């Protein structure tokens, strides 16, 4: 759920997730996907495509278990859909950390209606 | 859908909805309901309770038509769920504008896990 996703983002990037990633570019936050603005935005694009493959669980509401081990996110067994969801969330947090160097505050609170259409997943 | 909601909020308040209301207090944004911190927060509490009562449509995903007429949000639906959804959204947008006078930025990115339990809807 959003609780685990936000926690993972905080753990990997060190940033308040809502402020930095709650609405960034065309893909981070609500309102689905759009042509990404930069690498950070592309992380969220991939993340949203990852969510589409999920079958049998709700990525927003369903909580799942994971551990912080050797400073790595380790997804619990959970069940197949929840493990897959956990893995989607883990990947986006890692991707956001790797791209922190080009994070641009101008894309914070980017008006998502002014995004071109995303390609299909 | 969230698109119409965000547009209404912008139309009523004049404010970028993500920046001002994407994570405000215990109820504005994602992660359920909590005891409201102030009037702005209480608008979002009422909104979430409004959504809870809906049957037959998806408040997040389902699009609906509305118009801007004499600077008033005018819902353009006869389907009972979409009409009620539109009115839910219109109400929160109006409420947020009406409570800009007590809006407090200290409640932006309020630590949502640490709110008190909301009264039942
Ligand atoms: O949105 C802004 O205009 C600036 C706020 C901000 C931007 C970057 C940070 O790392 C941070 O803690 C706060
Ligand atoms: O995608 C990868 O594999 C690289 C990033 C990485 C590298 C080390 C870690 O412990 C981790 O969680 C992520
Ligand atoms: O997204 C917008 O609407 C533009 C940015 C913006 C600039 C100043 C504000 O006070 C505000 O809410 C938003
Ligand atoms: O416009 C105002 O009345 C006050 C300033 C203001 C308004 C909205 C913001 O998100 C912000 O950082 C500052």
């Amino acid at each position: 759920s959003l609780f685990e996703l936000g926690k993972m983002i905080l753990q990997e990037t060190g940033k308040n997730p809502a402020k930095s990633y709650g609405a960034y570019g065309c893909n981070c936050g609500v309102l689905g996907r759009g042509k990404p603005k930069d690498a950070t935005d592309r992380c969220c694009y991939v993340h949203k495509c990852c969510y589409k493959k999920l079958t049998g669980c709700n990525p927003k509401k369903d909580r799942y278990s994971y551990s912080w081990k050797d400073k790595t996110i380790v997804c619990g067994e959970n069940n197949p859909c929840l493990k897959e969801l956990c893995e989607c969330d883990k990947a986006v947090a890692i991707c956001l950390r790797e791209n922190l160097g080009t994070y641009n505050k101008l894309y914070r609170y980017h008006l998502k209606p002014f995004c071109k259409k995303a390609d299909d997943c």
